[PDB]
């Protein structure tokens, strides 16, 4: 539920970033009350006894009282606010509506000044996480309702600026906060054995789903920046729980094998280019005590796995001995939303196996509403059974459609945790609004993050992502070509679009991107952080190349790079924006 | 002190209720910060205070600085309000004051938003009960001045709409938590013994005199339910303490007898209809150890009742052998205000008796003028002594006048509570506003509860009230009439009146009303609960009868009932109110 | 840090008292949120677990968590208000900008109101004093900003008077309960021994820095009272620590002698009135074990003293004899700002010896530029030393010029300490704005207090100051004479002057002043206490005397009395104001 409604409000904000037209705004905020303040319970009690109960700490009986009295006045408050903003809905012209509508909406903006550091208590930052980071998003969206029309409320151009900067300020703000302290939060549970990595993980997609994902559209708010619709796109990758028993006491960590430290680099892959899996072939091994208690369990695979438009890669995990046959199940271009899979455990003497005999995968056609599921099992009896539903930990956002239209992940790798008669798959997935085509819009600003392109040059990593961002980040410590993307243009492709990318540098320098590998477009930028410091929010900002051009086909690629510096700096990108000029 | 308070404050919002004229609002907002924000002490702290007392549970060192710390905050606010309110008096057009006025008005009425949590808080909410519900009645008349005047402040017809939405669901939400919260309260103070029977007694009848008092009116705060003035009753009864010893260790209920079980049931009059006393006639036992040491104290006596033309109802209690004389006080149409009552103990080897050997009846007749002591005793000498004041628990509301014109509430009714070797008579009251006449009057809208009524239909019991009525209620399981009452009209008889109904029903029915038991007005009105609900504020509608009556005499009768409706469904009856069509 | 804020800021309002003219008020504003809402660190936390460290009791984690959160967001609203502030300007006409600082004024105002309870809990209200004081100010800033322009800022005349009235009241508040809190946190803190004198004087010196400095300027904020520019002074004198030592365990105080009560009424001068030094003489012994290991230390002194126009005094404290030869610095009329002290130790064979060696004096003329450093010293080698550095105690305010220009105080007073085997010097200072000469000018209202006189009446004691006047206080029995100052006035002369009071007394009198002891100016005015009444804020009125005068001489002198009452009344004065009229 937690989860749950972390990702109806962060999806559902995805439809309204940057400028909105026409009244969006008055049906997100009313969306927007009734998820956060509804009838019968208190959401943010359950945000904040959810992280509580992760890492293992509640906050003191204190902090709890004042957070929440704290938040449902401003409730009352954000309530009034949107109540009467969806009656200036109609309003065109009143010196009271717009007199009173002015006070509350002051009142509150300044409500929410005081009352975030009520959520940000020191020795208990970590636990408020989620309460904190939601109300962050609520202030920043108010301060984006200034620059939108208050220049109609009755806002001078001056007191907008003034309005303006404080969004600016408070942008940088929420994030660092955010970031430095899901950071902390999750050092501290870094532990020495398997029982501390789940509750480890469990804190990492949590609070993923609710924080990290909501301050990466943060940005996205700036009038200034973004003056129109804007699109974005959430790239990390998150890990469900490794499908293993727990009940009645071994369960699948205490069975053997192996330490925090092991697990970790084993099923976290390392940072990469965003790929969709292709095929993927499952092994099987037979474990039986009698004809009465057996099962073929999960003991390898084989996943196919390519970036856009980019070159088969395929990974191999766990064993591959075929004496049992290999199935094969086909997830090329198939958005798998729902996995159902069935911890198996059967039982020796003293020894117990923990595997896998049984994983539906439930998919869709993002592009031509065709759904399916895909089977894998070999036959199993007597054994002990604990169902894992994705769905328990990655819900489809709370629609009036069914979840094969509703979904906000889909499938995107399987690693294997293996030891000495141990097998546990983990999923990790990949969000919705990160797409498969790269596509271009005509009248909305497209960010592609540069984590979304195919190959990199010679010397460009991919480095973790600070936090504030929605996924890695690539990093060259020398001039030259960072990465080289495929994008896909709409119906009418006369369009000419001017390119913005947001980078993190130590220098000046020279950014440009080339389309389709040919024609240049460059500029001079700058400086945007020091040589030793550790890239915060401000370290990041827009270079705007000045010239438009015309995409040469509706499949084309664009190189994003930056020379002319001095090596042993450092260069940050994060993502290219494209803008319609019209 | 803080029993003297929540009558001085109670008892003078009955005179202000639904619309008032003129300047009746500032002259009461200016006593009501004389009241609650006074110069020397804080009476929130004394509020908070007595009910921690009261349960034996202190609030948590913190609970008590925030709330504290808001509540004078809100108070320099409540204070800079009126202030200025109070020089809107002289004020007819400015485009400043109505928009400082303006903004302090609105900043305050966001303030008590956010404070009411403060008052809420988990675990706490019982010691705050009385906190909570004086800020609570001080948020529900602030909104009511929105819709009184606030369409001359510079508001908007549409904001002056959402104020008095927030009023009604404000409405709905206070008279809900105090009545779950006092009845929550209450049933953990249950015990199994006398000596917790007392506490259990004090906690009623002092957060009845703050609390419930306060929230019965909050339904006649409404400005389209009550367009006008309106006359209210509060008509549940309220027990001082058993007239007992207390110091140096048997005192009254060490005295042998009976148990917490047995003394609610002997004392607590079940839900009946509302009488006042008539006469009273006092027997006494001598207990004597020697020519030095003797008392004759109160054994049992006659109380007669009747209700508003009612047939006359006696009660005994006690013993009534008459060896010694029996005296015989006179109360008839005559309020006894005050109560001097003397506890006396005499003692024996190891058995000591605990009786009254005097009690003084202080009375007023509220007609025309005529005050009177009426006295009991006997003889007595060498027994311990303790006054009983009924002032020190039902004092007169702080007036310019003496008691025996300012007092607050009658004797009603006097139950004793007996054993072996121990009497102790329990005065009941009931409050001034429910008046002896259900007068009728011709410019304002009377309320007269079913409570009131002298005869009850075969099928019409009364059920113990929900808490935020004022007092008991009657419930019919099927179609007929509810209860018969008696009304007065005054000086001119030529107007008509529409009847309306305060009513609580599982299904749509027919309402009428019947005057001098020949004439007879209905309606169709609607279902305002489910079957196995439990009867909230919002069970509670209001069913007007389109057609206005006129009465045929002064002295006149008027049925209520309800048919039309299948039996086994639930219809409630609180209070029928008459509205001077003119 | 906390000591050095305390005095940018007191020091910094003494220039921006009574009626600013044209922008200091936002410049000064400025540097306040720059001040007190600075980036990288929490002063507020430092005033805090300054005090906290000082009286050796930490705050609850709560009361913590509960005004730091409030303190910064109302930071936020302080910057926001004040950033509009200073946009406002270079604003003429605007109905918006006059409309939203309109709001964010009232809100803030508002703000304040509630906040002041929170930096105001009971059991810690000595631990916040500093946070509370600071607090305190800031409000009464804001309230003299409504009278100054708020009457342009679209304020009607009414609601002015409706914020001036609470300014005043706020006014007395805010300085009674500073003082008596200041006296409570001081009481706690008296010991029986010299090492928790340390602490006591301590506690002193740094609240007196920070809140009783910074509640003298509060009477100077009234528009009415100070119409135009006012100067003021700051009288009393602080002790910084005896230069004793602190390391490795006998120190100073152990090095045997005195009590508490002893060092108390031995260093602390009793009430007198001001005198800057004159001559200073040093007598010195010198203590060694062999060629290896002496020093020469600080055994006695001679300081000549003169009141304003004084005749001279000369106290003495410890050793005279001179052996040794003694060393005499020469301080007239020169500010000694700075003192770099050595606290030395030599150690016998169980018994060490703590005295100074060696005291450097820096001083600056403050009339022309002039400075220099005086040294005393003899010989030492082979013992302990430890350095005292008068600013790391007195700070010059945080300018752009060096110390010996930007000083915040004087030396005044140098006592010793004494003992068998140990001496500790005690430098006494005097606060910058108490000036030498008693300067009146032209265009401003002149503060000169009572205790910058040079005589006493026969009967006229100065006893201690309140708290909130900024220094000791005047007091006679009976009428007469209270006491003889001198004046001296600027350039051009022919300026008439009207003279004003601050006074106490319990009965109607008759307050004169006379110029060069001839002509007499006086008028009756009224009582301002009780007889028994303990000298609160409300206490002291303002006694105007009609009549203007002209000054016969650049260097007049001004005497001050009251006649014409009972004696054994009380009548205090703190303060002669001389208003230019013109």
């Amino acid at each position: 539920s937690t989860v749950q409604t972390g990702i109806n409000i962060a999806g559902r904000i995805l439809g309204v970033l940057g400028v909105p037209f026409a009244g969006q705004i008055a049906s997100f905020y009313s969306f927007l009350v009734g998820e956060l303040w509804p009838r019968g319970r208190d959401p943010w009690e359950i945000f904040l006894e959810h992280v509580e109960q992760l890492i293992r700490q509640q906050v003191t009986e204190n902090t709890r009282d004042t957070a929440l009295a704290r938040l449902q006045g401003l409730g009352n408050s954000f309530r009034a606010y949107q109540q009467s903003l969806e009656d200036w809905l109609e309003n065109r012209d009143d010196a009271r509506t717009r007199s009173v509508l002015y006070t509350q909406y002051i009142n509150l903006e300044l409500d929410f000044l005081d009352a975030m550091p009520l959520f940000a208590i020191r020795n208990q930052e970590v636990p408020l996480l989620m309460v904190y980071a939601q109300a962050a998003n609520l202030h920043l969206l108010l301060l984006r309702d200034a620059s939108l029309f208050g220049s109609e409320f009755g806002l001078t151009s001056q007191e907008i600026q003034r309005y303006y900067e404080r969004q600016v300020e408070k942008t940088r703000e929420y994030s660092d906060y955010c970031a430095r302290w899901y950071n902390t939060g999750l050092n501290n549970l870094r532990g020495t054995n398997a029982e501390s990595w789940l509750r480890y993980n469990q804190f990492r997609r949590d609070l993923t789903l609710g924080v990290l994902d909501l301050v990466a559209l943060f940005p996205s708010y700036d009038t200034r920046v973004y003056p129109m619709n804007t699109s974005a796109q959430l790239t990390r990758e998150i890990y469900t729980d490794p499908i293993g028993r727990t009940n009645a006491s071994t369960n699948w960590f205490n069975n053997n094998a192996p330490s925090f430290s092991a697990i970790e680099a084993a099923v976290i892959r390392p940072p990469h280019l965003l790929d969709f899996p292709e095929q993927l072939t499952i092994f099987s091994v037979l474990s039986r005590w009698s004809n009465t208690q057996y099962m073929n369990y999960w003991v390898g695979h084989r996943l196919e796995s390519r970036t856009i438009r980019g070159s088969l890669s395929t990974s191999t995990h766990g064993n591959t001995n075929t004496s049992i046959n290999p199935v094969t199940l086909q997830f090329t271009s198939r958005d798998v939303y729902r996995t159902e899979s069935f911890a198996g455990i059967n039982i020796l003497l003293t020894t117990p196996v923990n595997g896998v005999p049984w994983a539906r995968f439930n998919w869709r056609n993002p592009l031509n509403s065709l759904r399916g599921s895909l089977l894998y099992t070999i036959g199993y009896t007597g054994v002990g059974t604990q169902l894992f539903d994705s769905e328990t930990e990655l819900p489809p956002e709370t629609t009036e459609r069914p979840n094969y239209e509703s979904y906000s992940h889909r499938l995107s790798n399987i690693r294997l945790i293996s030891g000495n008669t141990l097998r546990a798959p983990v999923y990790s997935w990949t969000h919705r609004s990160a797409d498969r085509t790269n596509t271009i819009s005509s009248d909305s600003i497209t960010q592609i993050p540069l984590v979304k392109a195919h190959t990199l040059q010679s010397g460009t990593t991919v480095v973790k992502g600070p936090g504030f961002t929605g996924g890695d980040i690539l990093r060259r410590t020398s001039g030259g070509p960072f990465a080289f993307s495929n994008v896909n243009l709409d119906f009418n492709l006369s369009q000419r679009y001017r390119a913005r990318i947001r980078y993190a540098s130590t220098t000046n320098l020279r950014i440009y991107v080339t389309v389709a590998g040919e024609r240049i477009f460059a500029g001079q930028f700058d400086k945007t952080m020091d040589a030793g410091a550790p890239l915060t929010f401000q370290s990041f900002s827009y270079a705007t190349i000045n010239t438009a051009f015309t995409f040469p086909e509706r499949s084309s690629s664009l190189t994003v790079g930056a020379d002319t510096f001095s090596s042993g700096n450092e260069v940050y990108v994060d993502r290219f924006e494209l803008i319609p000029v019209t």
